[PDB]
DNA sequence: CATGAAT
DNA sequence: AGTCATTCATG
DNA sequence: CGTGCAT
DNA sequence: GACTATGCACG
């Protein structure tokens, strides 16, 4: 796995720890083989502060590093009998690169302290533009090619920028204070989450060879990584309930006109467009997210319609993106409704070539309807799906009554509504969840006892808990029968066809079916505990939220959308109305206008003449001057006046929405009810206490 | 890997052999678990009538097919011990599916004869269309009163209802009518003898429940696969020298404006667009093809420029399409020159939503310049790269002298010009190759001797034979030292860097350096034999062609392109002249026309009046009537008469090309010389005899 | 045993 | 993101 | 131990 | 085209 140097020399030999096999290859190509060695770090280096000391020793990356370095580890470590003068960590210039640097540094600190204390650990700093490393260097170089990673850099460019000892700009790792360094590393990388959460809260603001400390290097790297994972990866926006990857998937597919009323496009075509325009990451990661939105046992209201093998409840792999074809679902269209009307904040992509929405208009409150999950850094998320009609009903009520209480809201939104059905138990815990954000509810399979011939009964499962694998469940129940942990099971039988779920647990003659069913509920996943952990992104910061701040954030959002949409349509109507006013007046003086253009020197002089001599505005003067010749035939002013009437009425009703809070909220309620009527579906999960 | 039936029954159990894992997964969901078992066949099945029996027994696909059939194989085959009553083969509707059916049928023939003789071996026929479903184009025509490209685009419920439901499926019963003729049919198609197969293809293939015989099924299936892979996969077109996948890559990237003058584009975005619009195959195959066109040690003139790790001469894996950026090279633009002018026959793609070029205009003879290779069915190709300037000079001569002899052409085209360089020996065999298509020439590494200290010498290799892996060569050379197959080798060192190839073979003190160098040339790969096998596609058929059928077919192609282009520009200039002629008349009667349009009631009326009153044509009247108002200012009649003159001359020069074979041929030469001057590059390979 | 578009 | 196996012609 | 976006 | 290991919070 390691590319070694030509000659052995522990006085000049350098070890390059490269992030990735591709970048490892590029390094291997652009290196100096006389003394430079390459070691690909395939994946993320294990946490040698969290993981056990056994599984740490059973790690491939760690072992081949301890072998390539050739000095041992822990207390059996002799820096004198090493193999390298310098060990350089070369990663991508992005956030995940900063995470690898963090993980690798904690390794070389916890188990190879003398190597770091002797200043033998370095950090290669690849350029960010093309050469510039900062924004100030770009400014000075302006008097560009943004490197998305090491993969986009050539071998000769790699050497000239970051590998040549005379040209490279390294960051030397030094231990200034062993006490403050021990504290920092142990907090950021410890098993305890709470000190890490607090550190992120207090520090991270969400708004040729230099030497850096350990505390500074661990702070700038884990600080850069934490902020990006919370804001721009794992956690959903509190409004549209989407992670950046899902929003980019829905938007790109919509921009490519890949909607529900059109033909399916090949998945790879969509995935490729997402990656080249908005989401600068792996094709597999994007596709796996695209597939999940097509699975109706993961989402209560699917956003993608996919043809072919997209998986099952048995958890078998979906067809590769070379096979499947996809398109947005009809209800996914409402998430993107009026996006063409400046109703949402847009920001530049990584490419700085095209703008992308930071949030979707969300004509329906997706965050509650579909849910989210949900593993960040310092924070985590688990929001269950809900009924489309019920959430809307609660939303409509809160629109009328902003200061509504949870007890009243639960008359409309009684609890979660899993797409997999099953039984939810714990009315008290549901309330606790809708208030504080956290809460532990019990999810139970829908069962039915069928009596067989011979005095023997049979348990028949028809629905299973959310996020539970059907195939793994059957195996676990069968293991109970095989091991005879409990007595009475004759045969476990998955009888689920393409049109129904059915797990049949046939029991022996004279066997307490109550004793068995109770055992399977406790020791298998027939019954599970579902933990609420409703955390989302409100105002760029992570926020644990109940049912109230969620609904309030959605209402506040839809208000902005409706207001912005109204300004947009009013802007269009005004501009035409202004043009129609001019055209009507033109007909009254058609002869003198044509005579004026006839006397004009050019297009610009013609418009300037229309302004001065006949008080037409710039916008009007443009429309008049660019009229096709045949429009001189028409002198019917009546039809244009009918358009004036229609436009003036539209501007009026639009302005009232912008000017009257009540009128606006009435509109919002009207649309939320239409969405309800169109996409209403009965409950699947029963509620008990 | 096998999904067994829930109930073992050698009377009703079916065994579906599915092409691919994903399709096997879809079948695993759409099956009836009571009696339908699934066995996914991953990749093409081994040719059991072509490979050594030792390799056959080691083939895991065969072993897992026998051990699940439960009846052994060969002479030790009890037909009553089988666990399945029916064995259905379910492949895609495409030609590769027909190949698998062929390979499988020969196995069940050779090693399981009683199984096929009992009529238990079936062939499942998937639907081809979906509007209900239809298997034939006639059935689609009747159903008219979704084109499936495989099984990966079908849902589980769809696959069941159409091909898996035993009461609603179309099956093919494989019956062996005669054991005599079926043997010759099997051996000719699958046997180790290539010549009889090539003859059978040239004799049968026209290049332009329900029972079925074995000889008929084998001929129909393999016939389709033979034809398809011959003219639509492995072999290049004789005109633009491109395989279908290479042509689709170039056209797609050019259509997406991913060219040399513009920014680089993420590779996955290009691959996805190709796969979804033109080339209905795997992403890796398309990307690998795209990567090769970027490697400057395989192509004499790269057609794709690529940023990042695109591999090396050591054979190390290039970066995945997630990492790399790419765009068309400048010279690749000349392959697509004038494609927007209907100079090339187009054809519908697989979606019938977009038309693709069947051949590129090719402003330079790409077949000889870049070469091709080169493994089809019944045929194979191997054309070496040539110098761009030399091939053009050869073609230019043949334009003036159609009946040019080979000995004369070689004064301009002396031989191949490998991008890897090295030495070519064998003037005689080159001529034999340029005449017949086949030839065996010798390629020798470029070496030099460097005197060292202590009286030692050092062999230095700077250039190596075409298509030779540098990493393996060094290993094989060093293996000579290790095994001491020749005396005097001290150390083998690859000293190549990012700007120079260098393999230093350091010798010992008193060692015969001439002896060492001679042994390596003969027993390693410092010297190899390049075998010409110039086979291309001429008139939809594979043709073993010499240097003359190639150059002539290119000139013939360039003729059609230039003729079709000249007609395009002429019709364009004609219609434009027609308008200019009318606009000049209008100026002299501007007021009368404006008054005439004002007097008119509408657009249609205005044109009829422009016709009747001033004899303007319909095309002329339309142009006048649709002029924007400001055009009444730009009333310069002279600059219109300049365009009029400029157009009449352009038509005159274009008509001369269409109406004179010589003037057209001079245009070929003029343009070919321009291409030559722009992309001229010195030889890299030296020639000897 | 490689080569290169396919599975 | 690398690894793993087969087709096909051919020396 | 599985979860779902990342390496 | 499936297989294999890491992060991160959490019962
Ligand atoms: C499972 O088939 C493949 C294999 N194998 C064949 C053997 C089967 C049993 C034991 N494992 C190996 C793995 C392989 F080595 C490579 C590829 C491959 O590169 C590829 C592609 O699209 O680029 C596609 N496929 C699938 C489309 C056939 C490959
Ligand atoms: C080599 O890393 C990966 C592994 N491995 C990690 C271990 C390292 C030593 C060898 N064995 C395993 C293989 C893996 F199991 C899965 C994926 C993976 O799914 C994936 C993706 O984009 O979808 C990307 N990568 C690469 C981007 C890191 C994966
Ligand atoms: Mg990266
Ligand atoms: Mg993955
Ligand atoms: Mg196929
Ligand atoms: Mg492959």
């Amino acid at each position: 796995k390691l590319t070694p140097a030509q000659s052995k020399n522990p006085a000049k030999n350098e070890l390059y720890l490269v992030e990735g096999d591709s970048a490892g290859g590029s390094a291997k190509q652009g290196r100096d083989r006389k003394f430079q060695a390459i070691l690909p770090l395939r994946g993320k280096v294990i946490n040698t502060a969290k993981a056990k000391m056994a599984d740490i020793l059973k790690n491939e990356e760690i072992n081949t590093m301890i072998y390539t370095i050739g000095a041992g580890v822990g207390a059996d470590f002799s820096i004198e009998d090493a193999n390298y003068d310098k060990i350089i960590i070369m990663t991508d210039a992005d956030t995940d690169g900063a995470h690898i640097q963090t993980l690798l540094l904690t390794f070389f600190y916890r188990y190879m302290r003398p190597l770091v204390e002797a200043g033998h650990v370095y950090i290669a700093l690849p350029p960010l533009y093309k050469y510039a490393w900062t924004d100030g260097e770009l400014e000075e170089l302006r008097k560009l090619q943004r490197y998305k990673g090491l993969g986009e850099m050539n071998a000769d460019q790699l050497w000239e920028t970051t590998m040549n000892p005379e040209t490279r700009t390294l960051i030397r790792v030094t231990i200034e204070d062993l006490a403050r360094a021990e504290r920092r590393v142990n907090v950021l990388m410890g098993d305890k989450v709470e000190p890490r959460r607090k550190w992120i809260e207090d520090n991270v603001k969400f708004t040729n060879i230099q030497n850096m400390s350990l505390e500074d290097i661990m702070g700038e790297r884990f600080g850069r990584y934490s902020k990006y994972i919370i804001q721009d990866r794992a956690l959903p926006d509190i409004r549209d309930g989407l992670k950046p990857v899902q929003r980019r998937i829905l938007y790109s597919m919509n921009k490519d006109s890949n909607t529900f009323d059109k033909s399916y496009r090949k998945s790879a075509k969509s995935v490729g467009n997402i990656m080249g325009n908005f989401h600068p990451h792996g094709d597999s990661s994007i596709y796996d997210a695209m597939v999940r939105m097509s699975q109706n046992w993961k989402n209560r209201e699917i956003l993608v319609e996919m043809h072919g093998n997209n998986g099952s409840m048995d958890g078998d792999p979906p067809a590769a993106m070379r096979y499947t074809e996809a398109r947005l679902s009809e209800i996914a269209g409402y998430l993107l409704q009026d996006i063409e009307k400046k109703t949402v904040p847009f920001a530049w992509n990584f490419d700085d070539t095209e703008k992308e929405p930071t949030v979707l208009p969300a004509a329906f409150p997706n965050l509650l309807v579909n849910g989210s999950t949900g593993i960040s850094a310092g924070y985590a998320t688990d929001i269950p799906p809900h009924n489309l009609a019920e959430v809307i009903d609660a939303a409509v009520y809160m629109i009328d009554h902003p200061t509504a209480k949870i007890d009243k809201l639960m008359e409309f939104l009684p609890g979660p509504d899993f797409p997999t059905g099953a039984i939810i138990q714990g009315r008290d815990e549901i309330k606790k969840a809708y208030e504080t954000g956290k809460g532990r509810v019990v999810v139970r399979s829908k069962t039915e006892i069928e009596k067989l011939k011979g005095g023997k009964e049979q348990i028949v499962i028809t629905e299973i808990p959310y996020e539970i694998n059907k195939a793994n469940l059957v195996k676990k129940i069968d293991d109970v029968r095989v091991n005879n942990k409990v007595a009475g099971i004759a045969e476990v039988r998955d009888e689920s066809d393409r049109d129904g779920l059915r797990i049949a647990i046939e029991l022996k003659k004279d066997a307490n079916t109550e004793l068995v069913l109770n055992y399977l509920f406790k020791y298998t996943d027939l019954q599970i505990n579902y933990n609420f952990n409703m955390v989302a992104i409100d105002n760029f910061t992570p926020r644990q939220v109940g049912i109230v701040p969620i609904l309030s954030s959605y209402i506040a959002h839809r208000r902005e959308v409706i207001l912005a949409r109204s300004r947009f349509d009013k802007e269009k109507a005004e501009k035409r109305l202004h043009i129609v006013e001019g055209l009507i007046r033109v007909i009254s003086i058609l002869d003198e206008v044509i005579a004026l253009i006839r006397a004009s020197e050019n297009k610009a002089d013609a418009k300037e003449n229309l302004k001065v001599s006949y008080d037409f505005t710039e916008e009007q003067a443009e429309a008049i001057v660019t009229l096709q010749l045949y429009r001189l035939t028409n002198t019917d002013v009546v039809v244009l006046q009918e358009e004036e009437a229609e436009l003036r009425e539209k501007i009026a009703m639009l302005a009232a929405i912008i000017g009257d809070e009540r009128t606006m909220y009435n509109l919002m309620k009207k649309e939320l009810r239409e969405v309800k009527k169109k996409f209403a579906t009965p409950r699947l999960s029963s509620l008990e206490d």
